[PDB]
């Protein structure tokens, strides 16, 4: 029943997505293929953005015109050294199945691809300075994914136009997972020469971001860690609002599960010295387990509050963000 090229696409999905493979495949009807392809295209775009062997000069055009390659049946890329390179090397298969989608899905995917590429290109020439610039970077690489996902949910008509139209809530959905991964991946990123923590934040603690890796700076490092976590917690009211509107079970599970996995990650990272020594880059099993039964808003809220409580009771009174952290948590609780 499934074509060869589509089986391959779902193959690539399972190979490359630790976080989304199962939920994508459980999607109802015409959403499944559309979101699968959306994933694969963005994975290909990211595989380009992240490859450091590709010079800025060559990368810029690639990121700018990546959206147009979807409509070039022959287009592939063979120069990648990245682990996920096969999506670029077999891009024609992916772009084939992309062109097999209804126009309404293609237009969304292409638009998000164009916008993301322009954004990723813009950050090749700069660091993340301010918190606003942090939000801007996250918007380009993650915010727009939630915005695109939401426009696909609306286009399909399983969800109301509001889901696709409330771009702020969809953006926050994207921002929360991306801040979470950035916070969690400090060391891995430092060791690979990538820096994502906003300078205006860490510069109040140390002179170079890599200094958080020095044992003598652990206490300052954890302070900065708690400040950034606290900034990310601010997206949770919006996540609640967004998850509260979803009508379709499959869509609700797709959106809810990664948000809750991220919340468990943050709680595991709060005031945790070990962030600076490596990574819990494996889903929290307590969270996976709780989410098996959490198919509705009141169950998801209960899990959120529980994790928020876990952070709340561990806040040091001496930590300089201690007030803000308690404050956002209290807001979440009453949303
Ligand atoms: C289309 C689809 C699901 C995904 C496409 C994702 C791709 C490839 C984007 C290209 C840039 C990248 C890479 C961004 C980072 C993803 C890493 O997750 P992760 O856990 O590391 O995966 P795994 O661990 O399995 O390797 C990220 C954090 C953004 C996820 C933002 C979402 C999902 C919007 C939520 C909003 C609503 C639900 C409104
Ligand atoms: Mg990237």
């Amino acid at each position: 029943s499934l074509s060869s090229s589509l089986k391959t696409c779902y193959k690539y999905l399972n190979q490359t997505s630790r976080s989304f493979a199962a939920v994508i495949q459980a999607l109802d009807g015409e959403m499944r293929n559309a979101v699968c392809i959306f994933y694969l295209v963005l994975r290909a775009l990211d595989t380009l953005e992240d490859d450091m062997t590709i010079s800025v000069e060559k990368k810029v055009p690639l990121l700018h015109n990546f959206h147009s390659f979807l409509y070039q049946p022959d287009w592939r890329f063979m120069e990648s050294k990245e682990k996920d390179r096969q999506v670029l090397e077999d891009f024609p298969t992916i772009s084939l199945e992309f062109r097999n989608l209804a126009e309404k899905y293609q237009t969304v995917i292409a638009d998000i691809c164009r916008r993301m590429g322009i954004g990723m290109a813009e950050f090749l020439d700069k660091h993340v300075t301010s918190e606003q610039e942090w939000d801007k970077y996250c918007h380009y690489v993650a915010g727009l994914v939630g915005i695109g996902l939401s426009r696909l949910f609306s286009a399909s008509e399983f969800e109301d136009p509001l889901v696709g139209e409330d771009t702020e809530r969809a953006n926050s959905m994207g921002l929360f997972l991306q801040k979470t991964n950035i916070i969690r991946d400090y060391l891995e990123d430092q060791q690979g020469g990538r820096e994502f923590w906003p300078q205006e934040v860490w510069s109040r603690y140390v002179k170079k971001l890599g200094d958080f890796a020095k044992p003598e700076n652990i206490d300052l490092a954890v302070q900065c860690l708690n400040e950034l976590i606290t900034n990310a917690l601010h997206h949770i009211p919006d996540v609640i609002t967004y998850l509260s509107r979803l009508r379709n079970q499959s869509v609700f599970n797709l959106c809810a599960i990664p948000q809750v996995m991220a919340i468990a990650t943050l709680a595991a990272c709060y005031n945790n010295q070990q962030v600076f020594k490596g990574a819990v880059k494996i889903r929290k099993g307590q969270a996976v387990t709780l989410m098996m039964d959490a198919t509705n808003m009141p169950a998801v809220k209960a899990i959120i509050y529980q994790y928020m409580e876990e952070i709340y009771h561990r806040i040091p009174d001496s930590d300089p963000s201690s007030s803000k952290t308690r404050q956002i948590i209290s807001t979440i609780r009453t949303q």
